[PDB]
């Protein structure tokens, strides 16, 4: 099979699907859509809207997939990244949702003038940020192991890398001297997963 | 007249605009349009490229500018910033075409996946970059005062720092330690304007 995935920002919804792939050994291939590409190539992507992943296998036939985070939870799901058993599946879950929330508050500084931007950031920073990652942080406590869920790399673990490179997007100083257990988390997973580690720094 | 810029690049061509109507003491409003948008906005913009100038006076009629540089061009010839004379006209023209054909060099690593973005950021880096920027370099040098053209701010001043933060997005250490006199343009340009060093500095 042929892997695509079709999607425009560097690092928006498409980066919970690539750190999946690599984390699971699988191949594929990047198609950026640029801004002034979109109108004529939205009507070919079903659904209309990005990211989405486009698979091909050894006779041509395509099958298209959507809503990005579904498309992780398959993906891991099938490399055995969402949990062994059905408590840990929960515990997988419990941490997607509320890195969710933290990813529901950096969106909406995305995409405005310079003057909204900053006020929205200034509001977010101030407000569910802090309050969502001390949560964060107490649901890596209860962990069973090294990671946010057992010992083993889940899509849990690479949600939270994503969400904590958009905090540091609005801040880069937010998380200097605080929150220990998050930064333990990045150490962790990194060792956990050499090719992990590979694709951030030639990322980087 | 009420001016709106209509744009989708946080830093891209239409900084261009604003820095003009910036050291003019000219108002403007931001109306930043996003990848999900574009679609629907596209057949209402004339030419439906970005960005684009919507200008409304006192009666609500509406006149529309396109073409980027064309509008800066305009809006600084309005506000004396495209030289004096003839021969300053020429000498600020020669500075903006060598400032465009380093934009150049700089587009072609935009929207581009993160493995083919650090290719080409590497072939221009180590290719017409440096080229154009010791091109301009002279330039500078051949200046009647302590801007690019004369002693006043004219759009080659602007377009110069718009291109120089473009090549600090390729490589933060590519002007440390070389290129004097890039540095002191900036640096006598920001004194030469204060409400340019207030929006540079509040963007930031």
């Amino acid at each position: 099979d042929h892997i695509k995935v079709i999607y425009f920002n560097g690092r928006g919804r498409a980066e919970s699907i690539r750190m999946t792939l690599v984390a699971a050994g699988v191949n594929y291939e990047d198609e950026r859509i640029s801004f002034q590409d979109w109108p004529k190539i939205k009507p070919t992507i079903p659904g209309g809207r990005l990211p989405a992943v486009k698979i091909t296998d050894n006779h041509g036939h395509v099958k298209w997939m959507l809503e990005s985070l579904a498309i992780a939870r398959y993906m891991a799901k099938k490399h055995h990244m969402m949990g062994e058993t059905d408590e840990e599946y929960y515990n997988v879950e419990k941490l997607i949702g509320q890195v969710e929330d933290l990813e529901h508050e950096y969106h909406k500084t995305l995409m405005k003038p310079e003057e909204e931007k900053q006020k929205i950031t200034k509001e977010i920073l101030n407000g569910k940020v802090p309050v969502l990652l001390d949560i964060i942080c107490e649901s890596l406590k209860a962990s069973t192991g090294k990671l946010a869920v057992g010992d083993k790399v889940t899509l849990a673990d690479l949600v939270l890398i994503a969400v904590i490179d958009h905090v540091t997007d609005l801040d880069k100083e937010f998380l200097t001297g605080k929150y220990p257990e998050i930064h333990k988390h990045r150490e962790n997973l990194l060792a956990s997963s050499p090719r992990l580690a590979k694709y951030l720094s030639d990322r980087a």
